[PDB]
RNA sequence: AAAAAA
């Protein structure tokens, strides 16, 4: 039932297609064969012309390629052969291929072509000689009785090496993607020709990442991402060794790295620089716009000798807040200038935390956190780059419960918690900006733990949202212990006081619980050794190791004042012997520890598995 | 600096081996050159005798090669070629291939096996016409004098194909495990044969997986283990369509695919049958053992036409438990037992559920978990099977907190507490059997949900021991609610009410709580509509669709009278559409809420991965 | 059986 296709080469000594196109036990239709514009086509002509009237053979010369002196008629060649092998629309159990005629160079690349694109058939035609001609024993000439004379009484063999299965992507393909020019056209004949060099570099490319898939194809899991497998082993190796801070090359290597982030403040990015002032020149009512005032920062502010506690920390951030985001232009231009700073550092995702009931006083927190989500849903319209019709960075809302030593909060925080419920409840829309979860953030000692809170988070427990809470900055593991299990937080941040309870370390790597990192912020509060040289170490690679799903954030961008891209490079920094790869870890447990649906889970873990750059 | 070995074919036109030994600027060593057994190799023996003495060239003749009649002289030639490529120690980096000589056939395989195995340089020589000769216008066929007055003006060619990479699994290999036979042996030439028709197999599926590997390569991550990523387009459509419960086919695949215990009650195992007779006939004193009475099974018992209360369903074990396994021997007996049918099921991993507090009247519960554990320890060490000198099932324990309508029994919860906690802290060995985690088990209402036990469970979240919930089977979401919420369970069991709250689910599906569902136990209790011909319907497939992580259990195997396998099957059919992927995630995510630790579950992952069976 | 099926 099969059409049965024959493709087949001819050289200088014609009357090798009509013997391979009698092959037994099957009938051919549109035989095509290959030549090089050197030697005639006429006998095959006649052949079929008077003993096979409906076959409809076609001829293909190739676009000058006059004899084989160099290797580039050798490739334009295999190109031309590729394009007219996809130029006819044929299945793999219809393609009939022989290996005879011409150059072996034709020969052998009929084969290669054949096992990469999966013919039906290969075969080799062999004859006797049975001919007298003008000196005895003579392989059979162009005259066609004697052909037939060869055929029935036996003297063809017909060698056949089996069928193929091919590639599953290069099976069909496309025959509109690769093109073939004719530069001659007539009757049953056409002379061809490949304006680029394309399907050369596809095939090359192709069996290459299938070379490298097959290579590191164990250990798979054991990576971050399926990506990683198409990078050989001299790129598995360059993944391997420790990190390198100095090296602009790891630099680099490091800023085109597709992030995600979950730990990021909006009241603490434009505190500092020229950014303060592009935000201070955007509110509708400069009049009442509070006097342009620069807190002073410690000598050698990103790498401070001397740590700070935490007070000073908030001070430093005074410049930019609750005292200017009153005015809706203000708190406008700074989520557009977060989200210009997002895209700039190649962030696929962030979760940016706001509290605007601390932003109310003539305008309610919910017409706060209606502008500040439309300003940002806006902005992701706007940046429409990116494959598939996706916003370039996705980021979600998280409400600040924010807790002081003394005053007045907890109805800042009942009010917070209310306002993230409604706010979930009103946006569900999977592709735009929503309220993700609610964090527990502020003062931390005995007196304000994370277990004083469990009767308002029972109503955020009903509805069903995430929380996050700020646990281990300047607690033991007792805090920590009653965020996860009294309070049943989902991520905690900074639980530098994780590594004390063993048993505390255990339960938080086997029930998944994220742990947020920001080096700046813990370098400045609490102060680490740099470089190997008592806080104690960083414990970065101690929480790799136990297996618990750690991540590296930036916290407050304009109090630290650097992006995510220093975050990383600190860490690195921090621990000697940090890998790569496990910054690629740390990206990974990032994105499955994100408050996402599980379809954009699985679209951000293809783009990041595909986002990933070479050295 | 590279040896730069040549590997060249030999046809019958000799001083083709000379021309591609000749190569502008590359020194060669050790040409090695293959042929059949007839035609001539003197001439490239004087020519290296006169011009090249610290070369020594070798030859190779394929022992029954001389003239093809068929396909099979064709791959006996390809066979040994193979094994000579492998049989000389060398790497990529130094083998020149030249494809001159000989059929088109034999260039095809040479410039196939170049590129499989990977060469340096795959290249070819072409000859100008430069001898007369004895008639018009020939070419050298010797006079190697001649051949260097073709050289030194330059009418070869020396076509540079150019260099492979090859597949990193057959850079090396070694020529022991796939070795020649030498018939004869004389000078620098032999005949060479090779016994099995072996490593074109090795070639053939090598290629083949990896076509299988780049077909399924997008939907790696939606698969469930990497492993199914290697099943071809046939296999995968096949595993898509939904399961088929009547073919015998499909209950044999699924009866042999690896499976993963998390609900098992040890209690519940031999309760009738020979298999009650064969625990009875082990008690150290049979004396006073009680007498042997079966309770009635109700009329079509697997597959009961009326729901039945659970009362019942506890009486209906009365045969085996607290009556029996009292007796040391019937306990020790009954693990044997249990562990022999957890291995005959296929079982790589199963958690069973002890109540030792139930078993104490003259020695303490502690003696009993001692014993069930060394019982369970010497059958792992019994059957070492496996690779890795792993054993063929891992148990591990979880002990049962037993709630009851009236009574005491707060007493006894506090023991298995305590005792689960003291098992915990004392076994600590990773590749042993283990107390893993604590169960709140029993009848339970209104006034005995799970919010109540708080005061109780607080150590065991101090002493970090994982804990499971039996929730939702005769109550409403509520009690889902508190038993993930105010004791922190990791697992719920017998969660079919939690369909109705959709915030509820949405949490579960966050957090990734493990369900445990048994079709069996839950068809008996509360009975559902089979093959689609009110309870509602099984929610197994909803649970798919929502992400919740579920699995499917056994429960109590002597009272629902069925394994794992049959489980399955009803799991199928009580959902319809269900598909055989389905199978596959629930078997991943069983594994993945497992209470194990990583190395563990990769190691399990990895098994499961590469012990599926195909259709 | 290299520039053109043994
Ligand atoms: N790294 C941190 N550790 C602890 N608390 C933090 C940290 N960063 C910010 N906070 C607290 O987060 C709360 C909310 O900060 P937000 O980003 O909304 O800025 P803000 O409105 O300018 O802050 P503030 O109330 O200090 O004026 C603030 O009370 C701040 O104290
Ligand atoms: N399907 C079920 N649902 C709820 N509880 C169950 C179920 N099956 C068993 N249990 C409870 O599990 C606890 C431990 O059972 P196990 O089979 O290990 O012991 P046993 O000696 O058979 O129990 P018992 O003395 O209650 O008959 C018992 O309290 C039993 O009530
Ligand atoms: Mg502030
Ligand atoms: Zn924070
Ligand atoms: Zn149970």
């Amino acid at each position: 039932n099969v059409q049965a296709h024959l493709f087949v080469s001819l050289g200088t000594a014609p009357a090798i297609v009509p013997e391979a196109f009698l092959l037994p036990g099957a009938r051919f239709v549109s035989v095509h064969v290959l030549t090089t514009e050197r030697p005639d086509v006429t006998l095959i002509r006649e052949f079929f012309r008077r003993h096979a009237p409906g076959v409809n053979l076609t001829i293909t010369r190739v676009a000058g390629f006059q004899d084989l002196k160099s290797e580039e008629d050798h490739f334009r060649f295999e190109e031309v052969m590729f394009r007219w092998f996809l130029a006819s629309r044929t299945g793999p159990e219809q393609r009939f291929v022989c290996l005879t005629g011409g150059f072996k160079t034709m020969s052998a690349a009929m084969q290669k072509a054949a096992t990469v694109l999966g013919a039906a058939e290969v075969f080799h035609v062999l004859a006797d000689d049975c001919c007298v001609g003008p000196q005895g024993r003579l392989m059979p000439p162009s005259t066609l009785e004697e052909i037939l004379w060869a055929r029935d009484q036996g003297h063809l063999h017909w060698i056949r090496l089996g069928p193929e299965r091919g590639w599953p992507q290069l099976r069909r393909i496309a025959p509109e993607q690769f093109p073939l020019q004719v530069v001659e056209e007539k009757g049953d004949e056409r002379r061809v020709q490949a304006e680029d060099r394309a399907f050369g570099t596809f095939l090359q490319d192709l069996l290459q990442r299938a070379s490298r898939i097959a290579g590191a194809w164990e250990m798979l899991p054991e990576l971050p991402f399926a990506d990683l497998a198409t990078w050989s082993e001299g790129e598995l190796a360059w993944l391997r060794e420790p990190l390198d801070p100095r090296a602009p090359a790891d630099q680099r290597w490091v800023a085109g790295l597709p992030k995600i982030e979950l730990h990021c403040h909006l009241g603490g990015f434009a505190t500092h620089g020229e950014l303060l002032r592009r935000v201070r020149n955007a509110a509708e009512n400069p009049g009442k716009l509070p006097p342009l005032e620069e807190p002073r920062l410690p000598e050698g502010w990103p790498l401070p000798a001397q740590p700070i506690p935490l007070a000073e920390y908030m001070k430093l951030g005074n410049a930019n807040g609750t005292a200017l985001l009153r005015d809706p232009g203000c708190l406008r231009e700074q989520c557009r200038l977060l989200y210009r700073h997002l895209v700039d550092q190649g962030v696929c995702y962030a979760e940016v935390r706001c509290s605007p009931a601390n932003y109310a006083e003539v305008r309610s927190p919910w017409d706060v956190l209606a502008d500040i989500r439309a300003a940002f849903q806006e902005c992701m319209e706007g940046a429409r780059t990116a494959p598939g019709g996706l916003p370039a960075c996705h980021v979600n809302l998280i409400l600040i419960a924010t807790r002081r030593a003394s005053g007045d909060y907890r109805a800042a925080i009942a009010r917070h918690l209310a306002l993230a419920v409604t706010a979930a409840e009103h946006w569900r829309d999977e592709n735009a900006c929503r309220v993700v979860g609610v964090d527990l953030a502020g003062y931390e000692d005995e007196k304000t733990r994370a277990h004083y809170f469990r009767e308002e988070f029972t109503a955020v427990h009903r509805c069903g949202l995430a929380v996050t809470v700020h646990a281990g900055e300047n607690d033991d593991a007792e805090g920590i212990w009653r965020a996860v299990f009294d309070l049943n937080a989902r991520r905690l941040g900074h639980a530098l006081s994780l590594g004390q309870s063993r048993e505390l370390l255990r339960s938080v790597a086997d029930r998944g619980i994220g742990v947020e990192l920001c080096p700046y912020a813990n370098l400045q509060i609490k102060g680490f050794r740099l470089d190997g040289s008592a806080p104690g170490p960083y414990p970065l690679l101690d929480y790799l190791r136990e297996g618990v799903r750690v991540t590296v954030n930036t916290d407050n961008i304009g109090i630290s004042a650097a992006s995510l891209t220093d975050n990383l490079l600190l860490a690195a920094r921090l621990c000697p012997g940090l890998t790569r790869l496990d910054l690629l870890h740390l990206q990974r447990h990032a994105l499955e520890t994100a408050f996402c649906t599980a379809t954009q889970r699985l679209t951000l873990l293809r783009r990041i598995s595909s986002g990933i750059p070479r050295p």
